[PDB]
């Protein structure tokens, strides 16, 4: 073939092709489809070797899943794209992979066209003839002990439009029907005890036309607010090689994780210093917190059961990104092994973040003074998971902090509700006949560190006053304080949460140095609040099947394709059995003090939904942050020219 | 003096001076001198009065602190500006009130000239003659057991530089000089066991020049970014009155707590809804973890000792705020009674914020979409604090929420380490010889609500797992949550922190109205994680002197006059005695349901220095929002032309 100059660029499409054509050949007479097709990472020292100590070019290598018609479960592999061979294959029997749009797409007209959910349909007040007004968003089944791994199934979640150009939510249906993927077929309906009919108001919509309609008119055009970059931008990319203020990093893009961070240093002077191998989000959880059947089995894991980077929108199409933007298309494999592209996957671009640093002396009366202003480098994407909008956004920043940002927008996910029916305490009527469940929405955070080189650990950090009271020669006036260090000496130390009480926070650091000045571990220190507790119970589906979710921090060693905490093959998984996060975290006993270690952080928020949720929802953020202490032996920004600066002796001129 | 367009509008510069040309003639042949001068604020139900029903216009009253030589304490009192007489006076002798620019711009020649400062300079390694070089930042004393408010005192944080466009602050000295203010004499130096030489490094420099020196050359200029707004700005002032997208409000500045908005509404299509009738900074305490002698009276109150209006910076030189912009001025009084003027002391414009929501359909591969941007207008300040600079911006939003962000840059307070000398574990070691101490950063947020109208409660809300276990028929499956809403009945029930383990937050609601979908109470969420707990002990001079900052949150029954929880005069109270929010939560007793209440909330940063900090510190950012929750019946935002709409119908069309 053609190898692509990076080791962490993602498959090309010629490269996707030759990984299928060679999956087709090695199965020869067999009807076989893609579910992935996908590069297979190298090895962290294979490519550390590569990158800096003059070692061979690591093979470029495709990771696939595939379906036999007629077989249970997958077949998964890798195929080496020099040799156009298979090099690694076996089947697994028992589990089911992520749903593609493809797998997707097709259970609305299954649906539509089957014979027990169009009485359903009709029992529910909608004729037999108007079918084609209802819509159904397809999600996996997630868990069903009815069923287990044995077929592979999805649950679609009914819903009604008047109107094609109406947003259904306003409209659930009572019934969930259970659909067979492969022989695309409806095989169970669940029906509640209490029947609740297609409701009677009007939709609630949210276009323009709409709201005309409803509330008179729309707000004029508000007077636009322009950003030109005149002389282009600062940062630099060469291939997916992001430069911009002594960043160094590779994007890469993925169908699972989305954007993947990758090899990220700094340029401290001419000294250039690792500080992550690999950044990205690597699971979700968000479960719903209605306990009534079948609403247990509302907790999806977006990543691995959908794909952050399947489900990704083109962006700029509409004003998504503003400005002066580099874009990147993403590339995968369809059913039949064809390479497809979504376009502008990626976003990348420089915008104004206030403040830097500023500082005046009070002696001149403020004359004294210097200004520096900040920008930050921000690289984005934004999924759309049927009902929801997640919009995710990597942000550099000049005082070296890397920031992760979300913003969840889209439609409540919303079933239906009676006439005389409470939503509370589960849930909130947020329109007539509108039951929006309450729920969470967690992601965890995949960190691969390299602070400053090799050999890292990880600690808690609390703030706790003295130990010695009020009024003792040790704390006279009662008001020492400090910080407590807590070194994770081994995996089981490191199962942590938040904690309001000590204002917690995490280093990651290299023990093997030393800051001259501090004389404390050069660290990126993580300080991110919005923490949940995981509210579902222990021993809980929702808890099982995302057995990262129960701590903010879980540190385990690092090995080589632990990537995905829930497991490789997320779908009706049970949650029983040694695998993903669980094993990783195995007896508990093995070390992460000074060693190479994966910090895998659970953080997101709790949604108890209201009315201006609805029908469509304003923005809610989500940030966390990784700061440096002790890295640098100062404010890396200074040498940044200043937007003002006035000396004292030049104030005295002026 | 004519009245002002607006009762709430801060006295003019010709108000400024008819009220104390009226104090000096009370006062006639006495030694007086003017510490405040400003607006007493109408009666909460004078103002209501005539803005709603028609009632009396409220009369125009000057409050005033004055200085007597000779006399200890202050008198303070009120002149009714429409008659130019004194309406009230008092003499207090054992207070000490908040210290001036000018109060404070005379300790450094002081001490510059004291035989016993002097002589420690000497011993220190600094030769008499070189005594220009000397400089200190002048803090009130906060408090010192040896003298009450005997006296009215500084303490004086003595710094060198070797050249004046220096940063004094990697050069403390070892000793720390009293100084009586009103006699403008050193009474006592505060000289340590263990002396410490002045630093023979050299300085920790962040202009330029110095820049250029230490690492060789600046970066360069990096291209630009512009933004314009060629067809004007969407938002209306009348004088100090703002409209923006639906809100309504007064911004006014006093001295001490600089932005006030009041009077908030929002125009709900026609139905005008009061939001808050006051919100602003009302206190702080910075209180510094270090146990030595003399360190325990580092806990500056700046807002209520020093005052974020008088230290406030002129805005427009730095380009702090980029755009369009509209600036107000602020108006104090000078010592000898005339009106002294900081221009562009609050800067207001509008900025780009992101998406405000979006949505997209799957099913035509996101051809139907809606995409619309989020613009938040901000009002802000910036305050020099000796070393410290607090960004203060108060941010409106299109989806009805109001958020403050703060930004903490400036320099690290830093004392002198010996060579020797560990700082730790209550500070760190910066640059060589240079101990930068811990400490926190507290706010006392005063909300003054009037959600949808007259009588307010507030409440506690805890996401909480279903008491039913996993299994049980009421939770089969351990997902069920909820939140728990406690409502505040007595003053008691208030007192409360921040919790991670429920993601708290607190509703400010209407108990008297109904949300006609959700069947709640219209409220305003506060949404606030960074709230430290208190450090200092209980009994702590910290601890006493800022009551409020020991909880989350204070709720109590609102009263006239009750704007500072530390007292009025704050400077020198032991915190000994019923007075400010002590005094306002009483026995803890009276009622806050359904009432007029004062909500109080505690929040800002734990800070353990780190060399990135020096020798100028980046920004931090600190932020809490108040949402509208059942406020609405669905997303206000809606009627905002979207950036890219397209519907299902127009999307089957081309
Ligand atoms: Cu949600
Ligand atoms: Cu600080």
């Amino acid at each position: 073939p053609a190898r692509p100059a990076h080791p962490l660029d993602p498959l090309s499409t010629a490269e996707i092709k030759a990984a299928t054509n060679t999956v087709k050949s090695y199965f020869a007479g067999k009807k076989i489809s893609f579910n992935t097709v996908t590069l297979r990472e190298p090895a962290r020292k294979a490519y550390i070797q590569w990158k800096e100590q003059g070692g061979p070019l690591p093979p470029r290598l495709a990771y696939y899943v595939i379906l036999e018609a007629g077989k249970p479960g997958v077949k998964e592999g890798l195929v080496d794209l020099a040799s156009l061979s298979v090099i690694e294959t076996r089947a697994l029997e028992t589990v089911q992979p992520i749903l593609t749009v493809e797998d997707l797409c097709s259970t609305e007209e299954v649906i539509r066209n089957d014979p027990a959910v169009i009485e359903q349909c009709v029992l529910s007040g909608i004729p037999a003839n108007e079918m084609h007004k209802v819509y159904c968003d397809p999600w996996t089944i997630g868990y069903d002990e009815r069923w287990g791994t044995g077929k592979r199934l999805q649950q679609a979640l009914v819903y009604y439009r008047s109107d094609e150009d109406d947003s259904q939510y306003s409209h659930p249906l009572d019934f969930c029907p259970i659909v067979d993927t492969e022989e695309k077929k409806v095989i169970f309906i669940d029906i509640p005890n209490r029947r609740r009919k297609v409701s009677k108001h009007k939709h609630a919509n949210f276009y323009p036309k709409h709201m005309i309609e409803k509330v008179g008119a729309m707000r004029p055009e508000a007077p636009p607010i322009n950003v030109t970059q005149p002389e282009g931008v600062s940062f630099k990319m060469t291939g997916n090689v992001m430069e911009w203020s002594n960043f160094k990093f590779h994007i890469g893009f993925n169908y699972r994780e989305g954007i993947v961070l990758s090899d990220v240093s700094y340029n401290d002077h001419g000294n250039v210093r690792p500080i992550f191998h690999r950044i990205s989000l690597s699971e979700m959880i968000v479960p719903y917190g209605s306990p009534e059947f079948p609403h247990q089995r509302k907790h999806a894991l977006d990543i691995g059961e959908y794909g952050a980077g399947y489900m990704t929108n083109p962006l700029s199409l509409g004003c998504d990104c503003k400005g002066v933007i580099h874009y990147l298309d993403a590339h995968f494999s369809d059913r039949a092994g064809d390479p497809i592209t979504v376009k502008n996957a990626v976003c990348i671009h420089e915008e104004d973040d206030g403040l830097l640093f500023k500082h005046s002396d009070f002696r001149d009366n403020f004359a004294t003074s210097l200004v520096t202003r900040a920008t930050k480098l921000v690289v984005s994407q934004i999924f759309t998971a049927a009902n929801y909008e997640y919009c995710l956004y990597w942000v550099f920043m000049q005082d070296g902090a890397i920031r992760l940002d979300i913003r969840l927008t889209g439609i409540l996910n919303t079933y239906i509700l009676g006439d005389d029916e409470e939503a509370g305490p589960w849930g909130t009527r947020v329109y007539p006949n509108v039951n929006a469940h309450n729920h969470q929405h967690l992601f965890s955070l995949r960190i691969d560190p390299r602070i400053d080189g090799d050999g890292n650990s990880a600690a808690a950090c609390d703030a706790k006053s003295s130990p010695y009271p009020l009024g003792s020669p040790e704390n006279m006036y009662g008001n020492a304080f400090y910080s407590e260090k807590t070194t994770f000496k081994t995996v089981k130390d490191s199962l942590t949460n938040y904690e309001s009480a000590t204002g917690r926070s995490w280093d990651i650091f290299n023990p093997n140095k030393v800051n001259p000045y501090s004389g404390k571990p050069p660290s990126y220190k993580l300080v991110s609040t919005q923490c949940p507790p995981l509210l579902a119970k222990e021993g809980s589906l929702v808890a099982k099947r995302a057995p990262w979710a129960s701590h903010s921090v879980n540190v385990v060693p690092y090995k080589d394709n632990r990537l995905y905490p829930s497991g490789d093959h997320v779908p009706q998984w049970s949650g029983d059995g040694v695998r993903g996060m669980r094993e990783w975290i195995g007896d508990g006993s093995e070390n992460i003090d000074n060693t190479d270690i994966l910090f895998f952080h659970t953080f997101g928020i709790t949604h108890f939904p209201a009315p201006e949720d609805f029908p469509l929802m304003p923005a809610e953020p989500i940030t966390l942050m990784l700061r440096p202490r002790h890295f640098f032996t100062e404010n890396p920004g200074l040498d940044i020219q200043p937007s003002y600066a006035m000396t004292t002796s030049e104030a005295k001129r002026a």
